């Protein structure tokens, strides 16, 4: 019925209102790539990927143009795409940059077939549309603006704002954490983040100071391939380790939660393998009882997370706003699904020109 | 004085093999290759390849590694501290797969530069005496016919093993090609198969006890190369040994699997597992999980590299580079024999490389 | 090309400014033995042992001098070189003494290798020379004592001490970390160190009360072969239980590491393995997350953990001061490595002669 | 109360009828240490240790030298006194050759306290004295001579031999034991010893092949070390896995049998500790249900397996017989204790100065 006609991919840098400082070095523009897959129906899928650094920006696109190939003319069935390019990159390695190229894939064929049948993807896949609750994510800020944007999320309608900390001293990820709780009080989470940097017993160690002063979750305390070094953190802990946006594919996701690296999951519709991936990811959470977060690509997360048995939280980062209408909308702190048929993603085709590579 | 990373050059190639490789997933018709020069401020130029498995991923594989020339320019020759640098630098991206891949190329140019600089062969600089390792001739997906004519042409060679890969339609496929190479070669030879992860645990099971009354050598990849437990459910079933870690991409993935019990026998890549750098970890690994421990491909760097390994097993024969490398590493009696020049012994076979550029 | 040509040793007991007291005996001075190994390139590999008792030290040079003919027209390849003598003493007990012997031709081939290519040993490792954190080690030396030591290493520049305790009370012990807090303030570590002295519950009760105190690590509670001894102390803390000075081989850290004994190590350079035998532990440190220290040899230890993924402390105890040019130097509490070929150690070839046996 | 007053080692280096050749290398001659502890009660205690290769036998005759000092004017208490060289070595190491020499005055000092109450060893430990099956022990001798020996084995009444195997091929380890099998028929013991030659995959291949022949045990396959490796291949096996002669002290015995290493133990009398590590060895091959034999020292090891629970073979290798007067005789080929106080050892005087080091 319905073919594979073309892919075409667009490498953007674009800036971001605020850098996303973190404790192993600054993110400060948005790499993406801005995928479109045509398709024999009329219909054009949309998705983008985040390639984290610039460094590998170029490599991810190149890649994807060199696929392109091996989908044109397939039919538009996202699952069984997924099982052909498995099989095909078995050698080389599905994980990684390859395993990121045939999840921007996914996702774009998983909105064409929304697109196709007329009907927004959580539908598609069998759900109702709920709003999630939302937490604004933020960075490595310093104790003055870490507060100023904690208190600018509450005025929006936030309930929780994620904060990344990791500072060279444990006083000054106490000091900034303290200023946040001074400032929207009590009934408010608190989510904090050390993007892998510390050993385990530096873990131990601040993330019981932390749980002291009050926190809504612990992330990735640790180098994010060592669950065994997270399940020792966890065990050591009342408040939950959380992880698992560096999770490349479900398979990542079931040896973390075999081992009892963390009490909550969040996975990234990238890196887990797109709609496809987020879907086993989410039958796995629930068999291991894990409350299931989203992180990034918040467009799709909203769909995805309303078809998740587990769902806890959606992470508000937008990196991709320069590019992407703002059809996602935000009640209460609670991110609101578009009526739109798939993703609800449309191009600002005016503004990509300002940031292609 | 201190030594410092002047430029990174590559040449992405896609190179002719007499031998198609073919697999139970697919065939490998040509090599293509990331041909990688390291100069240096001491005037030696480290050089090493990477093998990209698909051409699809070829030209993402030297793109990366161009964007990447920023980040170990000007720094120390010093190939512990820049695979630190390069962990730390790609933590968020994701240290692993082509990024992975692409670090470990450097690290072999730059060992390769370290040899140069103190005007000695790796194997020396690393500590360990130059030894002949054995090496078994590495076949393919060949069909009875062509694969017994290969372990016939390769025990005239001097080989003392080969590799055939299998995973036919047919168990009786699979033990049709093992059978017709034992009947050429003889009883003193050995056999190792590859599945190249075609099997489910069940079929992997039953596939291997009936291959292991054939008396083979190894039973590698049976299955999902990520799936340590169901490698370990199927070497739980089996006397012949597991063999795997050709896709163990850094020494953490080894030290999982080995921590599971997946396979009795490891042969880590050179490239994937990171490089010398990567090498000498899992080493140290193989040693305290009482594992043999082969290589896969690389031979040129990986004759160095098992001469230094205390639990060296065998070394792949699979010539993928030599289209475009001197022959210096020879092989006397199915031993591969290290060259007597500093570094990794690789000298470009410059006339012959333009003919395959991409 | 390179062959070893020749092996000398010589014993020596040399004073100690302070008595090394433990909990279990006092080491007054150091009985070392001092190894030269000469190649046929000219240049001569320096390292010494530390036999710990006199009883040990005629003992521990005879056999060195009977294992000269194993090792005398071998190539300078220190790994091939461990291989053989593995081999050879497999029957007799590769461990202990004749361990501990050739540990000392390792470290001393190692030099000489790094000797042969002009370049300290750091740099034929492969990796950068970088400062290393130190603490000054101290021993079971009273309140008093304690506390000046404490006070004046703190002057020095060092960020933390070590101190030795295992008193007949725990209040005693409790009583000298107490008085070191007080004089060096909060900012400052404190490493405990019993030396073995205590059961499974008594280390549990005592560690404990140090943990309230507030230390930096408590080391060798019990026995120190009882890994699963340490492991049930280390799950009842919160700080970490520091193990490793009486590894014998890094096939018993792997032991002790695989049990979870200990949330730090830090392998004896000699008692290891040398550098062939550090080398192998470290990747152990590195792959069970494992934050890795050095015990004594300062000296060598200054390189290896400088090629340490895990690298945590330098213990700075100079047991050889007196015979060692003092080339290894400490900048703001961090040792430096001197600009020398190999280790960097030279004799003081007048003192050495005063302290023979 | 008893007192030791002297103690004299003689290194001796003795030769053998027969070289135990090796898979990994050929002990000519047997360096001995002879001690005698002379007591205040007028009896002199004698034992002997064996140091595998003389370039340990004078290390390990000086280290016994310099420990005279710790033992002289102590009380003749064979466990108190172990207790005391376990505390004062335990920063040393109370492994290696340092846990040999407190073996040696361990089995002197129990040979001592038998003679102060007139009475053999085995009866001083509360047991009856019995015969104990013996089998004779050979070496890695090739098919002629190995199949001659076990004719000549059989004749003298004994009822199970032990080879040495691990040649190049596994063909030729079959031969041998082939052809002993036929020498020797059916009802018969064939143990087969690899020391320590084969890694973990090789020695499932060959033992099974064995297997299928049909041998008593198959010993030490694997690095002694390594016990989770004799685990791995002792799980494909229907015969049992032979380890122990390499345990240092029954605190490694202890970690071995935890794991399940291996279905027989044969301690050492040297290296588990004397007749106090025996005692203790023994209780633990008790309680983990593992038929207990002894390595050596067969004049010993007579009265101690008469008094262990699980005994079950003596090794009969008289590596000490040109120094010691054959009191320990074999009926049957069953060791018999000599009615002689302490342990039955009487030297011979004259024969030992020929061999003196
Ligand atoms: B951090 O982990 O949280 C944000 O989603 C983010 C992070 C790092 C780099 C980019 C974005
Ligand atoms: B197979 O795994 O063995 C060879 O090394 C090889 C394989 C697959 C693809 C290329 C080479
Ligand atoms: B103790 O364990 O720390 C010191 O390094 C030391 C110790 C005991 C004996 C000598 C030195
Ligand atoms: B072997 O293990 O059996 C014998 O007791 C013997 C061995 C090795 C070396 C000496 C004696
Ligand atoms: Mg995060
Ligand atoms: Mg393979
Ligand atoms: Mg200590
Ligand atoms: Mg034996």
């Amino acid at each position: 019925e319905v073919l594979i006609t073309g892919l075409r991919t667009r490498a953007v840098n674009v800036p971001l209102a605020y850098p996303v400082h973190t404790a192993v070095g600054t993110v400060g523009t948005a790499p993406l790539v801005l995928i479109d897959l045509a398709t024999s129906a009329g219909v054009v899928g949309h998705s983008y990927l985040f390639a984290y650094t610039p460094v590998a920006l170029k490599s991810l696109k190149q890649l994807l143009d060199d696929m392109a190939a091996m989908i044109v003319n397939e039919p538009l069935a996202p699952v069984s795409l997924e099982a052909m390019l498995a099989k095909r990159f078995c050698l080389a390695g599905y994980t990684g940059l390859i395993r990121m190229a045939a999840a921007g894939i996914d996702m774009a064929a998983w909105d064409a077939l929304g697109k196709v049948h007329e009907t927004p993807l959580v539908k598609l896949l069998g759900a109702n549309a709920r709003p999630v609750q939302a937490y604004d994510s933020h960075s490595l800020d310093g104790v003055k603006l870490a507060t100023e944007r904690a208190v600018t999320a509450a005025e929006l309608g936030f309930r929780a704002v994620k904060t990344k900390i990791g500072y060279p001293a444990l006083d000054q990820d106490l000091a900034v954490v303290r200023s946040i709780r001074q400032a929207v009080g009590d009934d408010f989470g608190i989510m904090v983040d050390y993007n892998q940097s510390l050993d385990v017993p530096a873990a131990i160690k601040r993330s019981q100071a932390l749980q002291q002063e009050g926190v809504t979750w612990i992330e990735e305390p640790t180098l994010q391939h060592d669950y065994e070094g997270h399940q020792r953190i966890q065990s050591k802990l009342n408040v939950p380790v959380q992880m698992g946006e560096n999770w490349l594919g479900p398979e990542e996701m079931f040896k973390a939660l075999s081992i009892g690296a963390c009490r909550l999951a969040m996975p990234d519709a990238m890196k887990i393998g797109g709609v496809t991936g987020w879907i086993r990811a989410s039958a796995l959470a629930q068999q291991f009882g894990i409350p299931m977060s989203s992180h990034l690509f918040q467009e799709i997360s909203a769909h995805l997370l309303a078809a998740t048995p587990t769902a806890h939280w959606l992470e508000r980062l937008d990196l991709a706003g320069s590019v992407i209408e703002p059809t996602l909308t935000f009640e209460g702190g609670n991110a609101v699904i578009p009526d739109l048929p798939g993703v609800g993603i449309i191009w600002r085709e005016k503004e990509i020109g300002k940031y292609l590579v």
